[PDB]
């Protein structure tokens, strides 16, 4: 059993100040193995955050993020599942051959997550999941400005996952559980 979280798009301090409290409650050291992370965190502050709640960060570079050393696009290994990462403002040219050889990478992966929407987004397909985590912080994004904040764990065990989505609706904290299972 891994906890993993899956989060990105928090655009502190541009659109956000921090991380919506109710969700800093939920989320404790030594719980969380590992932490995805779509990108536009836009800060170091925000990467020592996620330091703090587990030691093993992926995260990979959004649009205008500043560190270099944030690799595009990864593949990950959790459990027997192979995880795709990209921030999702890519949008490949279909006629460049070369760069669509090397995104099967990318697409022949158990579970794909990208963010860059800030809509979050989860079902099964094939036996492939996908995700999008949306933002954390319900930042707006350029298309609208009421963004449901949310984040995503996934509680990862043998070859079932069961993925926990979390929205700051409002008040309250709603949370919908999603099962996946490869076979
Ligand atoms: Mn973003
Ligand atoms: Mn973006
Ligand atoms: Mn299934």
């Amino acid at each position: 059993r891994m906890l993993v979280l899956v989060l990105g798009d928090l655009h502190i301090p541009h659109r956000c100040n921090s991380l919506p409290a109710k969700f800093k409650k939920l989320l404790v050291p030594g719980k969380i193995q590992h932490i995805l992370c779509t990108g536009n965190l836009c800060t170091k502050e925000s990467y020592d955050y996620l330091k703090t709640l587990a030691g093993d960060v992926h995260i990979v570079r959004g649009d205008f993020d500043e560190n270099l050393n944030y690799p595009e696009q990864k593949v990950v290994t959790v459990g027997q599942f192979k995880i795709g990462l990209i921030h999702g403002h890519q949008v490949i040219p279909w006629g460049d051959m070369a760069s669509l050889a090397l995104l099967q990478r990318q697409f022949d992966v158990d579970i794909l997550i990208s963010g860059h929407t800030h809509k979050f987004e989860a079902f099964e397909h094939e036996n492939k999941f996908y995700i999008n985590p949306g933002s954390a912080t319900g930042a707006y994004n350029a298309l609208e400005t009421n963004i449901i904040p949310s984040f995503v764990l996934m509680d990862i065990q043998a070859s079932t996952v069961v993925t926990y989505v979390y929205q700051l609706i409002g008040d309250d904290v709603k949370v919908e559980r999603i099962e996946y299972k490869k076979s």
